[PDB]
């Protein structure tokens, strides 16, 4: 056990711990943030480096009664394009048959010039090889209504149009910018034929998650726990609530007073949370963190939230804590190819450390790193390798919760009736499949202000029915 | 209004308030009875007072790997008496036709003499119907085996065979004391021309829940949560337990010596936690607590833990408050039929009431109470009826959580690896269907002295499962 070794990593984990006076601090915080971004901008909102608190147009929840013809929906998610088919049945059930097919590596890439059209063609053909699986008989004459759900902020105009703000993730096709994603994707679906689907909605993947959830909740499972939260922990991370129509000020007074005319009260607003505290005002910062933000990602200045937090990144903390302990000469990297390989180590890789235990000899720990990049390791190394995964993934566990908490306490939602208690729907790899990780996120939402009496009155929910469910949703209620 | 009302309800809230040093004193306490439970009972088994603690012969948890032909299995439970055939798959899956048939009133009068062979001969009866119905092919050929599910105590000699110690609940035959209840019913069995059911198990409600749980949980979901604990808060209350072989004293030495060198370490234990300090030596008492235990209770002395927690007691509790506050000239029960009708009013009763909302009126407490009893109120008396539900109703689930706590404590089960949780499997329609039951049940978790740390590693998760998959299993292993 090299002492030099041994004190530089636990020295590394200290760094990473996250205290009740910090998660309050940035709690609060985040309330701020959250009322400046509700104030009319006046600048680039590609530029705007505050919280974007956008409004989705969306201000009904499901009543579980909805009931429809079958609605199609897209979801182009960070890491993977989904196209799907839901029919809604009512009383809070629903068939879908969906088509999940990964993302090509060419719109990852920038060394090949990608176009908008680039990508949207290529959601198109997915869309007809799915009709023609799933709806040989109906795939030209019928009259499809489809939801698209669009994982990237947009600056939402409209339930069916919007245009890109700011790719993030792993993409950085440039034309997209300012462009409606909604007539990008109906052209290159008219070029194709396929003119009879009509994309009717766009939402966000926080947005459908809250509205899926809504309908699929059942009449009692719903009168207990009312959900308040729709938020993604996954390739990136993000979520939604519903904002009071009068404090919402980026909206149109005029369109404000029609909306109340109307009897509404409420407005969805994707918060867009990845890029809470851009500016790094009060986020925990490391030497890793900013190569990420500045050297391995595509948005740097953008999303700092996210990038200490959601799973696209995690993995990649691990390799730049590596490659400084091997820099300081303190860990020898062997035949690996760490070395000029950003992302080679994923978050998938730590699931495999994270619960790894000593009785043997931490092989799953073994496995995976060679599995990712040839690195051999010894015991005591893999050691003190699964002591820095425990540290990152802690951190992202309890940062995670911040947001959470703070949209609770702005909207005083969990102190509203007699055993009043609220859901949070989860959708996302990391959060559904990282071991342990919604069990800190629970420990770091009892040190927030809400304490450990608002934790238990807060189910995070894994919410499986997808945002699909949602789009359709939205679909079912647009016109063709 | 009546001031004279008001402030005599809020005297009586008050008596029913559990307070942290309260819950600390009864999980030390019931700690102590458990140990004692364990030791050789030197007295008649139908008499002894204390925590019964019995051993059921089940050391072993199933995997989710089980598999096998179409069992049958019976459940005679507090209020309701269900036959069902289970067939396990194996992986955790299985297949599962049941017919729930409410136990007549008949027996659970002593107007007329009942007899055991009533009982047996009636579930016989039932069993034959439900072969009819799901099986009607192969009705009296196929070789049967069945799960027996006998949610009362029973002095277990084995798997398959065991004596009724004292009836519970509303049951008070008098001759099924002291018999087997598994040649009980397989006698009527025979005499209907179902000889060809073999009943080759008997467990407890709480022993099948938790094997049912074992089985059901998921590779994935099971080794983050490990069930370690099956209790029932239904029309009784109780739970069980893995407790260390070397621990259980009042068991044979020699059998533990043979259990030993089998490769088994721990034996599920029937609490009967219902009975947990029966001499009132620390549990809350009221004038009301004394009324139901000795005057309209079947089992005056045993029982007390649950006449203040499960759902068969907890509505005549309302009952004899509103008959004490009339007999002060306080309350007026106008034309109503509460005066010497027992159990007139239900915990479902109080169920409408718990979450009542004084926006409508309390208008679901005024449809509940003269459908219980033509007892018209106005609007201030059912503000006070509500205050009383919700005293009541927060005192059974304060209690609830001390055994379970207890069991936890003593066992060791938190000190597990990391991210390692434990799961209570739970059933019953309180802690199902009570509004609020199972979030009180947390709270007192947490000041317990497991800690709000402590809760957030425990799962009270409902299996409504049901001990006929856990009676399945302990069929099949068993021969025919
Ligand atoms: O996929 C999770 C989240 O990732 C973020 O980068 C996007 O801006 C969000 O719209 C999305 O919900
Ligand atoms: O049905 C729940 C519980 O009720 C109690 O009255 C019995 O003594 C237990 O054996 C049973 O498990």
């Amino acid at each position: 056990s090299d002492p030099k070794l041994t004190k530089a990593v636990d020295s590394i984990c200290d760094q990473f711990i996250v205290t009740k006076s910090k998660i309050s601090q940035l709690t609060e915080y985040f309330i701020d943030c959250m009322e400046k971004g509700l104030e009319p901008c006046e600048s680039d909102i590609s530029q705007n480096k505050g919280l974007p608190m956008i409004p989705t147009f969306v201000t009904d929840k499901p009543s579980g009664q909805e009931h429809g013809v079958t609605m199609l929906a897209a979801d182009l998610g960070g890491t993977n394009f989904r196209v799907c088919s839901v029919e809604l049945l009512g009383n809070h059930e629903f068939k879908i048959e969906q088509e999940k097919s990964k993302i090509p590596t060419f719109f990852f890439q920038d060394d090949h010039h990608v176009t908008s059209k680039d990508l949207f063609q290529h959601m198109a053909l997915i869309t007809h090889q799915f009709l023609t699986k799933h709806h040989k008989d109906v795939i030209q004459d019928y009259k499809w209504k489809m939801g698209f759900t669009f994982s990237y902020p947009v600056d939402q105009t409209s339930l069916s149009s919007g245009k890109l703000i700011r790719w993030t993730k792993g993409f950085k096709i440039g034309d997209t910018v300012g462009q409606d994603v909604v007539q990008l994707f109906q052209q290159e679906l008219n070029d194709i034929g396929l003119s009879n689907v009509h994309v009717v909605a766009l939402t966000n993947d926080t947005t459908g998650t809250l509205l899926a959830r809504c309908y699929a909740s059942s009449d009692a499972a719903r009168a207990i726990n009312e959900p308040v939260i729709g938020c993604i922990f996954g390739t990136g991370t993000n979520g939604c609530y519903m904002e009071k129509l009068e404090n919402i000020h980026k909206l149109d007074p005029a369109s404000r007073e029609e909306l109340l005319s109307q009897g509404k009260t409420h407005m969805c607003i994707n918060t867009e949370w990845g890029s809470f505290d851009n500016e790094l005002n009060h986020l925990p910062t490391t030497s890793y963190d900013i190569k990420i933000d500045q050297q391995f990602s595509t948005n740097p200045g953008f999303h700092l939230f996210e990038k200490r937090v959601s799973g696209l990144y995690l993995g990649e903390i691990l390799r730049n804590i590596l490659l400084d302990l091997e820099k300081q000469e303190l860990f020898d990297l062997k035949e690996s190819v760490l070395k000029n390989n950003p992302f080679i180590l994923t978050t998938e890789t730590l699931s495999h450390i994270e619960i790894d235990t000593v009785e043997n000899d931490l092989q799953d720990t073994r496995d995976a790193l060679l599995k990712a990049a040839d690195l051999e390791t010894t015991f005591e190394e893999r050691v003190l390798i699964q002591k820095l995964v425990r540290a990152i993934s802690r951190r992202a566990a309890f940062l995670a919760a911040v947001p959470i908490a703070a949209i609770l306490i702005k909207t005083n939602a969990l102190n509203q009736s007699y055993h009043c208690q609220v859901e949070v729907g989860c959708d996302g790899s990391v959060v559904e499949h990282y071991p342990g990780f919604r069990s800190m996120m629970r420990h770091a939402l009892a040190l927030s202000p809400i304490g450990p009496e608002g934790e238990r009155d807060v189910h995070l929910r894994i919410s499986k029915d997808g945002s699909g469910v949602g789009a359709a949703l939205c679909a079912l209620h647009a016109n063709y």
